[PDB]
């Protein structure tokens, strides 16, 4: 159960003051919050984070929405963490997300879709390393 | 209407281990307080000692320090109307035995040593405790 994934509670969900409810989704599902911080990303950092989408027409929108306000960033650890977090988040478009997922419950739109989660083992590694030094990640 | 205040909150290692960070956060957020800074940390002995200096000559001091450093904690700044007192009412009495039902300490604390949470007790300690753990550039009022 040492797999880790990178989660972000996006500015829309922070602004709703539902950080705790989203955290409980993780915790109740058996994931442990092993690193965490509130931050306000710069444009340059949002651009780096979303680099893989630099050529897509929704790039500017991913970026603008991620820097519109503070975010809560955390590392989630546990068995099958990457896929479990994805299951908890639900579909990218909240209109398509299953009932009781984070996006179905807290997302207003595909832009304001509440949360990010790493999509694969290598993106989890890169994203965790982007936001946290290992000395500030506390496995337990 | 009262003064918008910031206070310093810590979810102690007992409650982090319980995986009830979310539940405690929702206590704050449902009471109309906003999380305006946060980070997970593992305090050093020295940092815990500094933080608890007001209790340095007391006999529970060593225990306060060893318990604060026994595992990672979740630290946050809470902002809202009357935040200092509000947080304290939500936490409940220092001794979970004495804490009203529905408080954080009643629901998540196992004892006076393992008592789940800290909150600043006054405006001046709030100021000092926030500055101890966060630079202002990482506190984001909204
Ligand atoms: N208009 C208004 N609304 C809400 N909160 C306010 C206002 N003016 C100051 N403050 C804040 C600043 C302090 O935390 C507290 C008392 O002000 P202090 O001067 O520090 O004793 O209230
Ligand atoms: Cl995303
Ligand atoms: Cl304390």
């Amino acid at each position: 159960a040492l797999e880790r994934t990178l989660s972000i509670i996006k500015p829309d969900a922070v602004a709703k003051n539902v950080i705790g409810q989203i955290y409980s989704r993780f915790e109740n599902a058996g994931l442990k919050i092993v690193a965490a911080r509130m931050a306000h990303l710069s444009r340059a950092d949002a651009e780096k984070f979303y680099a893989v989408h630099a050529e897509r027409p929704f790039f500017k929108d991913l970026v603008e929405f991620m820097i519109s306000g503070p975010v809560m960033i955390q590392v989630l650890e546990g068995e099958d963490a990457i896929l479990k977090n994805r299951d908890l988040m639900g579909a990218t478009d909240p209109k398509k997300a299953e009932k009781g997922t984070i996006r179905a419950d807290f997302a207003d739109s595909i832009d304001a879709n509440a949360v990010h989660g790493s999509d694969a083992p290598e993106t989890a590694r890169v994203e965790i390393a982007f936001f946290f030094p290992e000395m500030n990640v506390y496995s337990r």
